């Protein structure tokens, strides 16, 4: 591709994969930085180590998405979706 699509997304339509399954342990990483309640391109250039000037698209991307499986791996964590 003119472009690399290293991953870029986060296994959840299809199943959990083994490829990003290895990465699992910077998903507990990543949400820390959402907890501190940055932005997607504070985090990015932070965590994903991309900053928004280079490639917002991307950045927004690994953060939203990953953030998805790292928070949502915190069945209790999450007091949002589980908030009754």
């Amino acid at each position: 591709g003119s472009k690399r699509k290293v991953q870029d997304e986060v296994p959840w339509s299809d199943s959990l994969t083994a490829y990003d399954n290895e990465h699992f342990t910077i998903y507990m990483r990543l949400l820390d930085a959402s907890a501190d309640d940055a932005s997607e391109d504070e985090m990015a250039q932070l965590v994903l180590g991309i900053d928004p000037m280079r490639e917002p698209e991307r950045a927004r991307m690994a953060v939203r998405s990953h953030l998805d499986r790292a928070n949502w791996m915190v069945t209790t964590g999450y007091k949002e979706l589980f908030a009754r």
